[PDB]
């Protein structure tokens, strides 16, 4: 089964989805502040944390065995990886999204023909890194996240330890969840959701390029968008005050 946590007791529920090769107590630093404006919904995704005996999974079946347990009605905020399963549980389940949230994710990971992002070959060699050089691969992408910021050290260190707090998913899992990345590509079908969408970002993410953010401004006209200066690809670490306000606005503004 999946693992669903349950925190605080605001009166508007908000699903916490974490990034690849992590786990929801990436959530901790925020849980305090948050939890008396929301009742969160903390999930390992299928394969991750404690959310064991799951394989590789398109995003397709990862959403939709995150949908059997989440909350019937929330809203869907997703970090990275995270940001793709909110974002298909909103073209699957609009009913029960009441608004969507993005941090430090991208609609399409791989840069493609007009479109900046991460080189496929770099994720495919994430992938066939895994095979022999699995520790240290799975904490190079985490290494990533958290360069050129006034807190990179600490957050390299935070994030580093919710990997080693559990024990490692399968091979199968992480390749499977770099394939979700390498391959999807939510620009055309993110157009046509009709809820709130609310997309956030480090200016100095280095995995999801601030370039992207006018892109999708224009592209996904009914959206809106925040950038964090001093924030790269971990915001609600890094800024976590910044963070709560933009969540706060958007609960308002419902
Ligand atoms: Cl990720």
């Amino acid at each position: 089964d999946i693992w669903w946590q349950t925190y605080g007791e605001g009166n508007c529920h908000l699903v916490l989805l974490h990034g690849w090769g992590l786990n929801a107590e990436v959530w901790h630093c925020i849980r305090e502040e948050l939890g008396s404006h929301f009742t969160l919904h903390l999930v390992d995704l299928p394969g991750y944390g404690r959310s064991s005996g799951f394989g590789a999974m398109t995003l397709e079946e990862m959403t939709a065995q995150v949908a059997k347990n989440a909350p019937d009605q929330a809203i869907w905020l997703g970090w990275s990886l995270g940001g793709l399963v909110a974002s298909q549980m909103a073209l699957t389940h609009p009913e029960r999204v009441q608004a969507l949230v993005t941090v430090a994710s991208s609609p399409c990971f791989s840069a493609r023909e007009g479109w900046p992002g991460i080189k496929p070959e770099i994720l495919g060699g994430f992938q066939q890194q895994l095979s022999d050089d699995f520790q240290r691969t799975v904490e190079r992408f985490l290494a990533l996240q958290t360069l050129g910021t006034e807190t990179a050290r600490q957050d390299a260190r935070t994030l580093k330890s919710v990997v080693l707090a559990q024990p490692m998913p399968d091979v199968e899992v992480l390749n499977g969840g770099l394939e979700i990345l390498k391959t999807v590509d939510l620009r055309e079908a993110l157009k046509n959701v009709n809820m709130p969408f609310l997309r956030l970002y480090g200016y100095l993410d280095g995995l999801v390029p601030r370039k992207i953010v006018p892109l999708l401004d224009t592209l996904w006209p009914h959206s809106t968008s925040q950038i964090m200066a001093k924030a790269a690809h971990a915001p609600f670490i890094s800024h976590p005050a910044a963070f709560c306000q933009a969540l706060m606005t958007l609960k308002s503004s419902l």
